[PDB]
């Protein structure tokens, strides 16, 4: 059966954050940060749902000092339904709501080892014939000592419209 | 010596952390989340710094669906300064940033054994003669099953004029 997909709302923040926290490689932000975006963000933010259960999500928002940009935070599509194009499904979704209306850049920024959504964003560029261009982003040495965190690189998508 | 008041940067992300991670009971998001505040959300957020260590955060955002609207996310004190008025400074500092033009009201969540963000947001509006109005915002029962969540009651201050 099919794959669904639909804003999320603040009562997913739950099962969102279960679905981050059981990728076991994202960067796991608390309940509450998941509560607040399906709130407050969830105007550019997607959920993936497969029977019931949350199988995909995709966080964005627009820049506040730059609002024709889409900055697209997490990207998270659950291990059993890898390779079926879900991560794909949902940017594209994303870029079709409404409040994606004026957009002319999505910025990001992809991990060295998160290999999906390298493909994810430079394969969308490549299809849709936008421009894409990467460049140094934050780099590991700005994160805390205890944990060993990898590079973010900045990844950069148009000019386009909408 | 004075405590110093300023807009954040991405590279405070990971002392943000630190400060929030010190602080024992606050919901704490990834060293990450702190970086992308520090960078795209930093005309709505403040640091507080003494001596040069980070002792304050507040972070902010306008809601994109309700731009006239300021949502505050964390307040956050270092132990070794509390009661001396710095989170009332930052959310002085923040409500005279420029960034905060145009806002007509300020909504919040405050957990009840959050006794200090009681105060700032009650005497804020008080001081102010502005409104407040307190009502159920999100409830325990969202929060996951592993952890014991308190409730979060929402607290809208305004309407008021910027
Ligand atoms: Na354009
Ligand atoms: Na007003």
């Amino acid at each position: 059966t099919e794959v669904v997909y639909r804003r999320p709302e603040a009562r997913d923040g739950t099962r969102v954050w279960e679905l981050i926290r059981d990728t076991g490689s994202l960067d796991l932000n608390s309940p509450y940060c998941y509560m607040l975006l399906g709130d407050y963000f969830n105007d550019t933010c997607m959920i993936a749902e497969h029977e019931g259960d949350i199988v995909g999500f995709i966080s964005a928002f627009r820049s506040p000092r730059n609002p024709e940009t889409l900055f697209v935070w997490q990207v998270a599509v659950a291990s059993s339904h890898r390779r079926q194009g879900i991560a794909k499904a949902m940017l594209t979704g994303l870029m079709n709501q409404k409040a994606c209306h004026g957009v002319r850049f999505i910025e990001t920024t992809v991990s060295p080892s998160n290999m999906a959504s390298r493909r994810l964003f430079l394969g969308y560029a490549e299809e849709k014939s936008i421009p894409s261009t990467v460049t140094v982003g934050y780099g590991a040495e700005m994160f805390p000592d205890g944990t060993t965190h990898e590079d973010e690189p900045l990844f950069v998508i148009g000019p386009f419209f909408n």
